[PDB]
């Protein structure tokens, strides 16, 4: 699961996305987070939708 | 591979994406085309990047 070697803020980058309204069907979200990192500011821009 | 029972235009829906410059790194494009269907017009609207 989540070991003490994992940064509590690093894992929170995933939960933050879910609360933002970001969901995955095939699991492309977790894949995107591995290619474009957990950078919310970058991922949000990837789909243009930043406000509505 | 590609059985003769498959529509030659249906398989081109994926090729068309490549011709548009659409390519995935984490392999999410080949996934999106399954869940959201091979609806090119719909996929382009998913990220709003349909103009430029």
């Amino acid at each position: 699961g989540s070991p003490p070697e994992a940064d509590p803020r690093l894992i929170e980058s995933l939960s933050q996305m879910l609360s933002m309204g970001f969901s995955d069907e095939g699991g492309w979200l977790t894949r995107l987070l591995q290619t474009k990192n957990y950078d919310i500011g970058a991922a949000l821009d990837t789909i243009q939708y930043s406000k509505h």
